């Protein structure tokens, strides 16, 4: 329900495969103004936002990828998954900050079980002591920088100041920190692969920190040429300034060019507030539940909300796998071998095995998977309808105007 | 540029399973496949280049990774597996010019939006498609699939999905090409598939939303999810779906045809719109808005040595992309380095595509369409670091390159 503030940082493979001397020693230190800071207000959660780099997210690719599940492993990127403890999220504030985003008019994407690659665990495995867990939880907001058109700067910048007001009206009691990663200055491709500005590094930090909004009219022309091509994904710190104060002081502002990037890195302390909001933090409590208000009332009814996602994903994810054709043929002939070597609990597997529609739709599998699990089973939609009105099928077929099946 | 009109219609598989069975014979089922007719012959006369298709996939191809307004901008679309294999069908082609044009003129009006080729089309898409156009080998026109994501809450508000079809409209009328382009809205109508609810329908409802939809479609605007689904079952909450292509049409419409039945769980139904132009001119103009549309990548063009990686470079590039992204599998980590040739005889790259990665033509992928970020994995899967690619980049050496600091 509080926010602490937010750090600007680079993300970098290089921050990775290194780490994990005259030219290191000085960023290393340029740093820990905030292992220091992270470790003090130790942040109960940290809203992460960052740029996956074609890894998990390629031939379907969103704009605003919130992270709903419970935990994220190391994306393995090419050069096996780098040993680290899965860090875990935050399912009820995700689904909260969902609520208030969609109903301010952002469209987003929701994500669950895919890799976090250096986009996220490089800078943080250097700001976070992850010996065998990490400090704090994570609500992954993954941007979609790299495969254009893309959600303009301003579209940046108000995203975040909706998604603060979001993480301002969570009703728990909890400090949360913001992390706007990626940048600066820098191009990784074309002819123009080595580009460096650092006048306007400088710049845009200064008035990054002190006069965002000047900032807001930025087309991706005057970023991409003042900073490189792959540096206008600074689009993300607009984006993360967004959620903290209109003023904050900055207690922190480190910064060196050495190998291929210009590695920065601004610490923000939230101030309070420019006044009251304008709306009262239980009335957009009120506003984002507005759309599913009452539905408790509609009955034999099971809405498939982020949160019944996240507790049917295991299930839900094995039995999406029916449409692999060489899957779905183990699930006939050896449906043990394939439970053993699942990840499926024992009563997902009992669910499974009894054929017991109607407890999956209580436990949070989502029909479409039945409807598939059903025709692998030469046994059609019908059955499963009758199953849930506890009939029998030419019982339930009485009650339809005729009696087709189909698969 | 030219939007002739929309049309409304229900993707039950049983519309699919219907059909692949032939049951245009039996008395059930032959009423409602000449209930299609209307809209089917419409489509044979007035044959739009691009239908641009509105609907909803159900957990196939979208599960893990879900997202609210889904553009398909790829080439070409087959028939997805939904436990049972693929449907009998050719696939249909896209259209990723229009595709792109769209995507610029949307994210101007501030839709976040989703991008996605290579993955297949379930029952959503074909079921009502496979009884609406003729296809023995050929399908009459391309499309523009619009995947929404309907299913996990919370979903776009009401006005959200009609504000989107009315940026939708401009910016296909925007299209600076003489194409006939129709306007598909999928699902609905009544009807709950899951729980002890299921079976639900309302056909009074059905009947009052479609009349309205048709003759006064903003009274539906401020409809919750919990209006729709306690009054057309859970499932056909989906007609939010209609309201965005009916976004995309004129003020007013000559509402052709509208055909109801239901057989069994769904209210299957179809309305067929005829569009009236705009009775006055917009208050953005066509040159305004292609303006506004390309605006942030305005004089891009003269940065050098700079290959922006556009919709037509991710569409130009996807075949070599995705065979670059499979290197994260590690199976297919170690065939690259120990039979490429025979990783390469497999796979659906041109000869070129397979030479220009033999080559570690660094440089030359970049020109081609590959993305940094592919290769960028190629050079670490097969013991080169980064250092040497940035220098090819440029054309100098490893040890020249690195002066710099
Ligand atoms: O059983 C049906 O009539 C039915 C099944 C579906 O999977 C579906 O998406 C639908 O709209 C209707
Ligand atoms: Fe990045
Ligand atoms: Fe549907």
């Amino acid at each position: 329900a509080k926010i602490i503030g937010g750090f600007a940082v680079s993300h970098t493979p290089t921050i990775a495969f290194a780490h994990d001397d005259p030219v290191w020693a000085p960023i290393f230190q340029g740093f820990e103004p905030v292992k220091q800071w992270l470790a003090e207000q130790k942040p109960d959660v940290t809203f992460y936002v960052y740029n996956d780099h074609m890894t998990s997210f390629f031939e379907h690719y969103s704009h605003f990828a919130l992270g709903v599940g419970e935990e994220y492993s190391p994306a393995d990127e090419g050069g096996g998954q780098r040993d680290l403890p899965p860090i875990k999220g935050d399912p009820e504030l995700a689904k909260h900050i969902a609520e208030c985003l969609v109903a301010d008019e952002f469209d987003l994407a929701y994500w669950q079980g895919m890799g976090l690659d250096h986009g996220a665990f490089s800078p943080l495995s250097v700001l976070l002591p992850h010996e065998h867990g990490w400090p704090c939880r994570i609500v992954p907001l993954q941007c979609g920088v790299l495969q254009h058109p893309i959600p303009k700067a301003r579209r940046f910048w108000n995203f975040g100041r909706s998604l603060r007001r979001a993480i301002q009206s969570y009703p728990r009691d909890i400090k949360v920190a913001i992390a706007g990663t990626g940048g600066l200055s820098h191009q990784v491709h074309g002819e123009r692969a080595g580009f460096n500005n650092t006048e306007w590094d400088m710049e845009f930090m200064e008035r990054l920190a002190n006069d965002p909004e000047s900032l807001l009219g930025a087309t991706v022309t005057d970023l991409a040429k003042k900073g490189g091509w792959e540096g206008a994904e600074v689009v993300m710190w607009l984006l993360m300034r967004g959620a903290l104060s209109p003023e904050v002081k900055t207690l922190h502002q480190s910064y060196f060019l050495p190998s291929m990037t210009a590695i920065a890195t601004m610490l923000f302390e939230d101030q309070g507030d420019a006044a009251p909001p304008a709306e009262s933090d239980e009335a957009l409590r009120a506003r984002a539940k507005r759309e599913l208000a009452g539905v408790e009332e509609i009955e034999g009814t099971y809405p498939f909300t982020i949160d019944r996602a996240v507790k049917g994903f295991r299930i839900n994810h094995f039995l999406h796998r029916l449409i692999e054709p060489d899957f779905r043929k183990r699930f006939v002939e050896d449906p043990e071998g394939l439970f053993a070597e699942s990840d499926l609990t024992e009563e997902e597997k009992s669910l499974i095995r009894n054929r017991d529609w109607i407890g999956m739709i209580h436990y949070g599998v989502i029909f479409f998977m039945l409807e598939k699990m059903a025709a692998v089973l030469g046994i059609g939609n019908i059955d499963v309808y009758a199953a849930f009105r506890g009939l029998s099928v030419p019982e339930f077929q009485k009650t339809r105007n005729a009696a087709i099946t189909y698969s």
